[PDB]
């Protein structure tokens, strides 16, 4: 089982998650839309946020995404669900096997599923359904982008970098469905929230350990100092902190190099 870990350590993987799955930008404004966009990932509660947002709000769910990084987990969290393992995986793209869920499971009608099954990456997801909006018969004022927690700073980032937006008007609102908080329970550490689908912790700590990197607007980054995919990202100091507080866990960087992340 994946060690305890000290209060302080737990404490900062926690800031760091806040930050990546909460979007200062768009505040607080309700999540009123035009469309919501689901971004291919594998995990199931935000997959699920993405259905039921479209469900409720009556509008058109555009699911974005081919094949790349995260397309054979989205296969496992198909073939471990206790309700989706009927869909077929293997060899589809991501936005093929999302829309089963929209469509078969949470009865969104064909009409009203927008499957954009090319992309490869973040950039690419971000790129096509915009390309695809564009085209649009009822003009999109207003998206909702659902996201992997881990992965939606850099996807708002990437939407932003492409059309930028405004700060008194979000054009691009950001719903990944949940903020992961871990804690430590008998001898190891779990996640607090009580969904299905979650990554293993390992798995959680090098997305958002990976996400840091890219994020940071030098020449290493995604941002203008670096490959220019995304917009500059600024660090607030409690992220900073918590960075570093990583940095230095000699049992943390124990747990996630001698293990499969």
């Amino acid at each position: 089982p994946f060690p305890t870990l000290s209060p302080a350590t737990i404490d900062a993987i926690n800031v760091i998650g806040q930050w990546l799955a909460q979007d200062d930008f768009s505040g607080e404004v309700p999540y009123q839309a035009d469309c919501v966009i689901l971004a291919g990932n594998a995990v199931m509660p935000t997959i699920d946020a993405a259905c039921k947002i479209a469900r409720d709000q009556q509008i058109p769910l555009l699911i974005s995404g081919g094949i790349g990084h995260s397309t054979t987990f989205l296969y496992s969290a198909i073939a471990q669900h206790p309700h989706y393992n009927t869909i077929r995986t293997t060899g589809r793209a991501e936005a093929t096997i999302l829309a089963d869920i929209a469509h078969q499971f949470w009865h969104i009608p064909h009409e009203k599923i927008w499957i954009e099954d090319q992309s490869t990456n973040c950039g690419e997801n971000a790129r096509f359904s915009i390309a695809l909006l564009n085209q649009a018969v009822e003009r999109v004022h207003t998206a909702i982008v659902v996201q992997d927690p881990t992965m939606q700073r850099r996807t708002m980032a990437t939407f932003r970098r492409m059309t930028g937006d405004n700060p008194d008007a979000p054009r691009w609102l950001s719903y990944p469905g949940f903020v992961p908080q871990l804690g430590n329970n008998a001898d190891s550490v779990i996640f607090i929230n009580q969904l299905q689908g979650l990554w293993p912790v390992e798995r959680y700590l090098s997305l958002l350990t990976g996400e840091l990197p890219r994020l940071r607007d030098d020449s290493d980054g995604y941002g203008p100092r670096g490959r220019d995919f995304i917009v500059h990202v600024d660090f607030p100091a409690e992220v900073i902190h918590a960075w570093q507080t990583l940095k230095h866990d000699a049992v943390l960087i124990e747990a996630m190099e001698s293990r499969s992340l």
